[PDB]
């Protein structure tokens, strides 16, 4: 068994800390985290100073998870709470990890905390898609990628995201743009509208 | 034996000086700590510049912790003090560590660091659990954070925690927000109270 | 009541002073509340016809209330006779007015036993239940929660209002479920608006508990 | 109950009309207060099935503690009968709706006795703990010293409020450790910090005695 | 209690239902008022110590109350065993959680008897008088009479005080002589001075009925 670095712990502060709970904050852990212990990932957690609120959410949101475990399935097996690692120990997880086959402890409490951070990062995006509007002068560049910020936030499903960057996306803007964009017409992938959009 | 590291010792240095004393320093200390030798913890607790009241704190609880060993239990069997590292030499330490059976001199004397520390950072907290309450126009995000810092740094057991959580969240609550949450009723879950009160 | 003799024969028992005493003090201190037909069902356990009517004699005192429970008592026996045409116990032999203490003890060993007894206790219940509901001071419609009042207080009041009232089984049930919540303080009533329809009472308490 | 007779028989014993005239007294007026169940427990000595369920006709006349009384009694029943698949009592028999009261005797009589009647007083004593947490006026959060008031009256609405709330154990220890010094008025509150913690309930008393 | 068979012979009689719950009465509704252990010794006339548990489970509700009353017992228990080092009752026996109700039986009926009942009741005694002086609302020394209070009243109360306190019977002589006439109003403080010392009860409330 090998523990997790300082240098890693520190950088998964940092970047809790500087970027709240952007969207990326997910694909950050996921990358950290690799071939973390059910141990590590509490760590992990536990470690992020600030944001009360959002690591409760996570926590309630292992805890249902690990409910729906147990329900699934009613040296010892391992329990739900026993993959959530608040009753299990290091011996035991790495043990379950080491079996032929492995019971892959580790990831299925990455998947929670992957849940948890999602949901944390829908309620914490700060405006509405719908309020993502150009300003008079702004650039279409950065309200398009305004945009696209808010609507990865909002995790949406795949054919309203479709909708939204279809229609939304050109009715937010503002008029200079705006009636460039329906001269170009339904159809324009991103590139097209933008590099026509362009000045 | 290995040495700490000058990189693992000035990041504990740098979260103790920045943060002062928050419920992250607990785990923050048990994830730096890993594998440690008596020695290597004295090492960090003595590296710490300021902050000395609560260092003096926490040798106090050591030696208390050791007068109950000490107490409690009449390779040499080490003694409190020679759990401490403060009678015992570096290779006494990693003797008991790798006898055989080997006794772990490091994980107790991490032990009662963190029991000392568990006490500074219960009273550096700024106000109890009962004490939190919600402003006339503090946010419920906000008040929620400052509540579950205050019960992080509560100190009690898990029963009373959860019974906390379930009754104090809502009854410290503004009345504005009081009413919703009532409404909202008992068996809510804290996605569900953050979004009935957002506004 | 009656009670086994040493030898097994089963002989009256006189209803004790002291349970009269309290059965007076009922009667009498409790202005015809809704709880003198519990403590009516109490103290009369295993009563004879003979022991109904000594009871009813200290309830005689006040003119209205004996009268309409005379009259139950004979629109009751009227009622049994239309149905039923030793002997059998005829309306006014139930009543204990013309039957005999024998009779009245032979009826209550029979095998299978006849109920005389209870069937009384059950017309004297029906003829309280009718002066309960004239003495409620006043209707379901009036119980209002106060601005300062508990939403404790404010249902133990509607419930007791409910009782005296006694209306239909189903129009209870609306009561309860609705004009429970529409007669509580704005408060208070928001809340049990907000918790929706189809709420149980526990519900609304806990909810509710120090609101006001 | 159950009494012996003149030659060794044990046979039953009714309930007295006065005894169930104190429990419909401490069901109509006590308003579900927590010491309803020291009285009930005081009341039913000894008491068999059929007498629990004659006394639970009084509390009968209240629609919802009767609904969660039965449904408890229900569920507690449906415990028994999964634990425990003359007869054997089932879980309806324990109740005394199916059953009879020779049986019931019978099996308070057995040697070592089937104690029926102390098992169904549990349930009964069970649904009566939810009722008493349903209608506390307040919960213990809510309780809080006045300026004036002594620190006794103080401690023993707190414990009255704890008793009707009914938390965990150590729930319970904590809160009458902490909660009972955070409640008291600044005055009191002083003495009880500088007692410092796990101070007795004595030394808190005495040394509060006059402070209000 | 204990109750002589038909045939002579001396059986354990059940302490009624009623009794029972005249002991929750007084210890729910009084607050442990010092008249608490009047009603106690007269609740408990030849209580056996199974009788006496049963009506300590009654007061078990309040736990620093039962804690220490628990402790009191185990402590005259531990004394009684000291001194005392069928067979002999040990000091878990006379609480009755050791020993079966058979031998409680034959104890109380020896020749001589060993008065296990009155031993046990002395030990709840003490320890009842213990919780009464912690639930004292104020000491001797805060009783004063008002401006308009009759000395009578104000007599009861410092003679309520004095039994809640419990102090030596010496310091309590000195203190009826003498913080009686210091704690008086002024007016009735001048007569009670000026009658002397040595003045019985009688004289003090004769000379100042009506001062007030």
């Amino acid at each position: 068994h090998q523990a997790i670095s300082p240098r890693t712990l520190n950088a998964w502060v940092k970047v809790v800390e500087e970027k709240a709970f952007s969207p990326e904050v997910i694909p950050m852990f996921s990358a950290l985290s690799e071939g973390a212990t059910p141990q590590d990932l509490n760590t992990m957690l536990n470690t992020v100073g600030g944001h009360q609120a959002a690591m409760q959410m996570l926590k309630e949101t292992i805890n249902e998870e690990a409910a729906e475990w147990d329900r699934l399935h009613p040296m010892r097996e391992p329990r739900g709470s026993d993959i959530a690692g608040t009753t299990s120990t290091l011996q035991e997880q790495i043990g379950w990890m080491t079996h032929n086959p492995p019971i892959p402890v580790g990831e299925i409490y990455k998947r929670w905390i992957i849940l948890g951070l999602n949901k944390i990062v829908r309620m914490y995006s700060p405006t509405s898609i719908l309020d993502i509007r150009q300003g008079p002068k702004e650039p279409f560049r950065d309200y398009v990628d305004r945009f696209y910020k808010t609507l990865r936030a909002e995790q949406a499903s795949q054919e309203v995201k479709n909708w939204m960057t279809e229609t939304l996306l050109v009715q937010n803007a503002n008029p200079d743009c705006k009636t460039i964009l329906k001269a170009l017409g339904p159809g324009a992938t991103l590139e097209e509208m933008m590099t026509a959009c362009q000045g």
